[PDB]
């Protein structure tokens, strides 16, 4: 069977900057850089950043919804969100539809996401607050 | 500090199709749907369906390389590959890389993959054959 992510990867028009985007910004560990791309891990998380020359750098009104979320705790997710947003990190969503979560871009516009909780934990609100026409199985 | 990723959310143009093809096809467990979405698991991986009008049927000549790689066994990938050839699944990609990898296509054209092996074995193999430019840290 499938089982689970074996690792993300992310266009990125300019390399360094995005390196220095999710390394120095983010604080995800960089492991090795080559002259197309870079390798990353976020905790288990696999992370490759790879120059594409398609990668078009994307105002949020122009993607669609397909985004990606990193786990933060509850003591830590408001002091990195404020961080993000005085450091000038652009927004493309305020209202919280799935809980605590902080929404910002990339430099190619790549839709992010900081959240706090898990899928029971999501489970568990939406049991309370239903999304219209819930079933849970 | 981020300690990982939280979910992975795919817009999709039709919820149905999308449901079919990750629960069904690709094994994931459905946890719930609404009238605008789904959240499965796949191992650790929290994924979300997001039914959005904006999503295009985008073919892979007209995205760029962002993609989602999904964990399988060596002993199990030849007949998920099968699986998936059987469907109809189309590829997007040749494997020339190290470790077993299938390039395949959702509904909407989100590129995944199935790959096998973990960043270390991937990092392990590139110190043994750098990429151009490589350097280690
Ligand atoms: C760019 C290449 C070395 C690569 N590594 O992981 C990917 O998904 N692509
Ligand atoms: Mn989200
Ligand atoms: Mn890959």
């Amino acid at each position: 069977m499938l089982s689970g992510l074996n690792h993300l990867t992310l266009a990125v028009s300019q390399l360094a900057p995005s390196v220095a985007f999710y390394q120095q910004l983010l604080g995800m560990t960089l492991h090795a850089r080559w002259d197309s791309g870079a390798y990353l891990s976020c905790g288990d998380l696999w992370l490759c950043l790879s120059l594409d020359p398609q990668r078009r750098v994307t105002p949020p009104e122009e993607s669609d919804y397909t985004h990606y979320a990193f786990s933060i705790s509850e003591a830590d997710f408001a002091s990195f969100a404020a961080r993000l947003e005085a450091a000038g990190v652009a927004v493309w969503k305020l209202n919280r539809s799935e809980g605590a979560s902080h929404y910002f871009l990339d430099p190619d516009g790549h839709k992010l996401e900081l959240h706090v909780g898990s899928l029971a934990q999501r489970l568990a609100a939406c049991r309370e607050q239903p999304y219209k026409g819930m079933v849970f199985f």
